[PDB]
DNA sequence: CCGTTTAAAGCCGTT
DNA sequence: CCGTTTAAAGCCGTT
DNA sequence: CCGTTTAAAGCCGTT
DNA sequence: CCGTTTAAAGCCGTT
DNA sequence: CCGTTTAAAGCCGTT
DNA sequence: CCGTTTAAAGCCGTT
DNA sequence: CCGTTTAAAGCCGTT
DNA sequence: CCGTTTAAAGCCGTT
């Protein structure tokens, strides 16, 4: 639902490698993050962890 | 570098699914955002584009 | 549905970085890499293509 | 190192889904495979375990 | 297939 | 408890 | 065609 | 917001 | 140009 | 292994 | 910033 | 021990 990522950060980044970024790029890049996170979750809990720590993503 | 992602609304995310933020999970995520950026980048290249894609994530 | 992976190549592997490998390890490494070519084919298409190259992955 | 997956199997599930496998995309993959096994040992030593799980990958 | 044994899970008081 | 792996069982042609 | 970005428009307190 | 312009898409004959 | 796949070549015991 | 053929790459004017 | 408190880590005997 | 979050402190224009 909401974007977790700064588009103008990404945007910066993806042009000082000699690139650029389309419209619904950054939507796209934000679906991948959603999917990371929630794979996080369910690491985090086959732990039996509530706290999700770096090495989960 | 920079943080590419909001902080607030992953941990606001996380915890929605009944879930807690590590003091260094944002970091973590935002390396791994990176990669996912660095590995797209490599596909916008080797279609011969300088416009990045959201399929190319 | 069809394994991809060589069981006794990855768990050699596995075991000479000092670790062992889980009952249902293999099949849960299948699923990911169903994943990634399922991915991958997305990348193609979307690129026009009908032959998946290395960096569709 | 080691080739991990069967190329055949791949090569048979790409053609299933109406698409072509290019000369050098199973070694590609074989480059992804390592690298989630790689990721997968990481988390499985950041939870303390010796025991690779589903989970982790 | 099976025995050996290493490793994970369980329990509880501490950080 | 479970994964690893050594060892036993099975099959068949020889002694 | 489309993404980048420069430039114009909008808002308000000053000249 | 909009103009500029770089880049992607389209078409077709070759590899 | 290249990937797919059909077809030819190779090996050996039979006719 | 090799022939067939589908598909990708190349070229250029348009969007 | 800080206090509250939930959760993770530690220890050891069991599976 | 640590993450969450409530609460206190800081800044400034008003009473």
């Amino acid at each position: 639902k909401d974007t977790l990522i700064v588009a103008s950060k990404v945007k910066a980044y993806i042009k000082s490698k000699g690139f650029m970024t389309s419209g619904d790029a950054v939507d796209g890049l934000n679906e991948k993050l959603y999917a990371l996170i929630d794979d996080a979750l369910k690491r985090t809990e086959s732990n039996k962890r509530t706290t999700v720590r770096p090495t989960d993503f």
